[PDB]
């Protein structure tokens, strides 16, 4: 009844439990277990959190918050889901528009291509490194092991398995990027007998055209990039895409325009990523055609709705994913 994409949307959203909870992977873990037991999409199988949640959070800052966990389907031998979360996604203008770290880039360290220069933003580079070093704490499944150590120990150096890496928002950019890293080290530091796929939602561009083209050639069909046409997030940071942000919500049915402060940020983003050749992975993939919510006349509010509410809505999951329970007051008046 639920498609693979709908299932991964559920895991991507369950990642958000405790997004506004001001060090407690314990609180999140408890939440995940209850969900895997009550959420409709999780009732057709028996899932088990086998690694994480591993959380990255420091007091007095949230913009770089992150979380990753691994769910294993009971019974099914070698069937795992790696889900990734970044910061509270509703405040797009703050964590996305004000990202200084996309003006500088690092060459992809896990593969090279003749006559190509693969590069990722330092922004995603630091995001990936934090995920590669995360370790669940005491009493948390996967205690004291990095994701790589856990997989190698769980699957064995030559074991056969299936792994889908998913995530929403920053998690969309990170999951797809993490999946490629796992792909690139297979046969060296990871069993070559594992089938790696990824379904990243609403993610901005992790790197440049050459990086994105290499990614496409590597995952091909094993990557399903899901983006809402009216969600502004995926529109960064390809230059052409950025130039569509000012009038993304201007139709013949409604007209929601960005305040001047945001117009200045958009122009700054274009200016700072000019010449970087930022490009979406699976860039030709058709998006889910979104619909402007007429009640939300403020650009930032409309943007938060399309980014967070948009996906479960356009994918028929509204009655399946408990938004208010996950985001609480983060969804203030969006709904």
């Amino acid at each position: 009844s639920y498609t693979k994409e709908q299932l991964m949307l559920a895991f991507s959203y369950m990642s958000y439990y405790g997004i506004t909870h001001t060090k407690n992977a314990e609180l999140i873990l408890k939440k995940m277990k209850e969900a895997l037991k009550t959420w409709k999409p999780f009732q057709e199988d028996d899932w088990e959190v086998v690694w994480g949640p591993a959380v990255y959070t420091m007091p007095f800052t949230i913009f770089n918050d992150a979380m990753m966990y691994v769910i294993q389907k009971k019974g099914a031998e070698g069937e795992y889901v790696i889900a990734i979360r970044g910061t509270n996604p509703v405040s797009i203008s703050d964590w996305l528009f004000n990202d200084f770290m996309v003006s500088a880039m690092k060459k992809w360290p896990y593969a090279s291509v003749e006559g190509r220069i693969l590069k990722i933003s330092e922004s995603t580079s630091y995001g990936l490194k934090t995920l590669q070093k995360l370790k669940p704490k005491s009493h948390i499944p996967g205690e004291n092991k990095t994701i790589l150590q856990f997989l190698n120990e769980k699957i064995g150096p030559e074991g056969k398995a299936k792994i889908c890496v998913t995530g929403h928002s920053k998690g969309g950019a990170l999951s797809s990027t993490l999946a490629l890293w796992l792909k690139d080290i297979q046969g060296v530091k990871l069993s070559q007998n594992i089938d790696i796929s990824t379904i990243p939602f609403a993610g901005p561009t992790a790197g440049n055209a050459d990086f994105a083209d290499y990614f496409d050639d590597c995952l091909g069909d094993q990557c399903t990039r899901i983006a809402n046409s009216l969600d502004i997030v995926p529109y960064a940071w390809n230059t052409n895409s950025l130039k569509k942000l000012k009038s993304i919500y201007i139709s013949e049915q409604a007209s929601v325009k960005p305040l001047l402060y945001q117009r200045a940020l958009i122009r700054a983003m274009i200016a700072e990523t000019k010449g970087k050749k930022y490009k979406q992975i699976k860039a030709e993939t058709p998006p889910l055609e979104g619909n402007i919510n007429p009640i939300l006349i403020e650009y930032l509010v409309q943007a938060a709705y399309q980014h967070v509410v948009g996906y479960p809505e356009l994918m028929g999951m509204m009655d399946d994913i408990p938004l208010t329970d996950i985001f609480e007051d983060a969804i203030a008046g969006l709904l």
